[PDB]
C-alpha cells in the first residue's frame, strides 16, 4: 500500500503548509480567500525550501489558508496543538470509497473526497462562514483544513475535522441515523465490534421508548437542527446523517435520561455534507425527515 | 418638484415592506438571502395590502430583506424605531447626482444611486456580512436598507445608513477628506455656512500641527482603519472619503487633545464606497494613501 507513502506526505505537507502561514501575518478573511489555493512541490532530495523526504515525489495542494486559519481560530484550535497532534503522533488508519485517518489522540479526523465533493466545498466556504458566525452552537462539521496531495499523476484530496466521538468518554451505543429506512440495519460484519455503529433500525428496534430529554434541552437541539437543516437544504446537500455517540454512566456532551433511567452524557453531530445536487424539492424533503426523525422520534420531551 | 411625491413613496413602501417581514419569522441569513428583490405595487386607490394614496402610482421594489433584517438587527436598529423616524416624520431633503435626505431626528441619512451602484452593493453584501462580523469597530457605512422606487417609467434607487454626524453632538469643525488634492479645498458657496465641510487642504492650512490622540485610542483607529482599507481594497473601490466632525468642548465620539489643547470628542465614518473599478493596483494605490494621511497627518500620537 501507498498509505504510509500518503501518511507523510500529509504531515510533511502540513507542517511546511501551517509554518509557512504563521509568517504572514493576521489579517480578517476575505471573500477572495475562499477561492485560492497554494501548492507546494516535495522534492525526495528537498529544496532550501522544502527538505528531507525519502517518501515519493509530490505536490502538496492547501486550499484557502486564510480561511481555515480562521476557522481552527474560531473553533480554538491553537496550531501548535494542531500540527503536534496532526503531524508528530503516527496517523492511524480505519475500516468504513472514502478512507478515514484519525489522529493518534482522538481529536481529529481526516477524511479523503472525490474532486466533486472538494470543489463543492471550495464554493460552501462562505455559506459556513455566515452559519458559523450565528448558529454558533451548529451541528455541522468544524472543517480545519483541505488539502490533497500527487502520487505521481493520481491525486488525493483530503479534509481534516473533528472526531466527534473522542476516546476519552467511552460510547456505549453508536447510531449514524438519517431518518430513511432502505439498508438502514448494521450489516453483520460490523455488529462483531465492541461499539457498533448501528442505524436507524437499529435504534428503532433497540430503544424504541426515545432518548428522554429536559424541555430546555430537547429545544436548543431542535432549533440548532431546524438551523442546519434550512442551510443544508439551501446548498441542495442530502444523504447527511446525524451521527449519536450515546454513554450511560451510573464533560462535553448532551445530558439526557434512559427508557430505564440512567443518567447520559451524548454526543452529536451531522455528518456527510459535501454530496450536492448542486429534483428541485427534493433536498428541501429529505431535511424534513432528518427534522422530523431525530426531533420526534430519536429524541423526545420530559 | 417630484420630490414630496417621492417622500411619500418611501415612507409608505418602506412600512409597508418592514411590517409585511415582522410577520414572516427570524431565521438565520442565507447567501442566497442577498440577490433577492421584493417588488410592491402601489395603486393611488389601494388594493386590500396595498392600500391609501393619493400621490403617484409606482411600485417599491426591497433589496435583500433578510439581510438587511439581519444588519439593522446586527446595528440595533429595533424597526418601530427605524420605521418611526423614518416614516412617520417628515423627511427634509439636502443640498450637497446625488440626492440626500435626512430623519427628522437627524438619526438616518438617505442617499440615491446610481442603477450600477446598487447593483455593486448587491454584490457587495456577502463582503460586508464578513467585515461586519469580524471588525465589530469597522467604520464603513452601516447599510440599513436598500429600495428602489418606480415614477412612470424612471426609477429611483435609494439607500438608508447611519448619518454620522447627528445633531445631538454639535460639530464644531466637519471635514470630508480623501488623502488628494486636486479641488480638495471647500469652495465659496460652502464656506458660507455655520460649521461648513471643508477639506483636505482646507484641513492642511487651517489645522497643520494635527488632531492628537493618546496612544491607544490612535492605535485602536489605525488597524480598524488598515483594515477598512484592506477590504475597500479588494472590491477595487475607489472615491472614499473619511468624513470628520471634530467637536471642541471646555458619549459616542473619540476622545482627543487640541493644538491649542482642548478636549475633544471626534466623530468619524469612512464614506461613498460603491463607486468600483469592479488599473490593477489603483484601488490599492488610494487604500495606501487614505491610510498613510488619516494616520499619519490627520491623526497623530501623544
Ligand atoms: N466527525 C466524525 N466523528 C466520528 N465518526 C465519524 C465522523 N465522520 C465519519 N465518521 C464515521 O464514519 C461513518 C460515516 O462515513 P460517512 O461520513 O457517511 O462517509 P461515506 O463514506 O460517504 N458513507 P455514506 O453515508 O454511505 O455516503 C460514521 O458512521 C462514523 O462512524
Ligand atoms: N453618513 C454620513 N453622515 C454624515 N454626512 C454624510 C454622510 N454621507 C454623506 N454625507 C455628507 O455628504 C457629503 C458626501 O457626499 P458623498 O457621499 O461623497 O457622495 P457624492 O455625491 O458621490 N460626492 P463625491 O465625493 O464627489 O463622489 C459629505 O461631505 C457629508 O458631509
Ligand atoms: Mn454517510
Ligand atoms: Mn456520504
Ligand atoms: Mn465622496
Ligand atoms: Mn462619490
Amino acid at each position: 500500500t501507498t498509505s504510509s507513502a500518503l501518511k507523510g506526505a500529509i504531515q510533511l505537507g502540513i507542517t511546511h503548509s501551517v509554518g509557512s502561514l504563521s509568517q504572514k501575518p493576521e489579517r480578517d478573511v476575505l471573500m477572495q480567500d475562499f477561492e485560492v489555493v497554494e501548492s507546494i512541490f516535495f522534492p525526495s532530495q528537498g529544496s532550501s525550501s522544502t527538505p528531507g523526504h525519502h517518501h515519493g515525489d509530490f505536490k502538496f495542494k492547501t486550499y484557502a489558508p486564510i480561511a481555515f486559519r480562521y476557522f481552527r481560530e474560531m473553533f480554538g484550535i491553537r496550531p501548535d496543538d494542531y500540527l503536534y497532534s496532526l503531524c508528530n503522533e503516527p496517523l492511524i488508519e480505519l475500516s468504513n470509497g472514502s478512507l478515514f485517518y484519525v489522529s493518534s489522540d482522538d481529536e481529529f479526523i481526516i477524511k479523503t473526497v472525490q474532486h466533486k465533493e472538494a470543489e463543492f466545498l471550495q464554493t460552501l466556504l462562505p455559506g459556513y462562514f455566515m452559519n458559523l458566525n450565528q448558529n454558533m452552537r451548529t451541528l455541522l462539521p468544524k472543517f480545519y483544513g483541505l488539502y490533497c496531495v500527487q502520487a505521481d499523476g493520481k491525486n488525493i484530496r483530503i479534509v481534516v475535522m473533528n472526531n466527534l466521538l473522542p476516546r476519552a468518554v467511552p460510547m456505549h451505543l453508536k447510531f449514524d441515523l438519517k431518518g430513511s429506512t432502505y439498508k438502514r440495519r448494521a450489516s453483520p460484519k460490523e455488529r462483531s465490534k465492541g461499539v457498533p455503529t448501528y442505524k436507524d433500525l437499529d435504534f428503532m428496534q433497540d430503544m424504541p421508548e426515545g432518548i428522554l430529554l429536559e424541555n430546555d434541552h430537547y429545544t436548543a437541539l431542535s432549533r440548532t437542527m431546524q438551523r442546519d437543516c434550512r442551510v443544508l437544504q439551501s446548498f441542495k446537500i442530502m444523504d447527511y446523517s446525524l451521527l449519536v455517540g450515546i454513554h450511560i454512566l451510573h464533560m462535553g456532551g448532551i445530558p439526557a435520561f434512559n427508557s430505564k433511567g440512567e443518567r447520559l452524557l451524548v454526543f452529536i453531530g451531522i455528518i456527510d455534507i459535501l454530496q450536492s445536487y448542486r429534483s428541485v424539492h427534493r433536498p428541501s424533503f429529505y431535511a424534513d425527515r432528518f427534522q422530523k426523525f431525530m426531533c420526534s422520534t430519536v429524541f423526545r420531551k420530559s
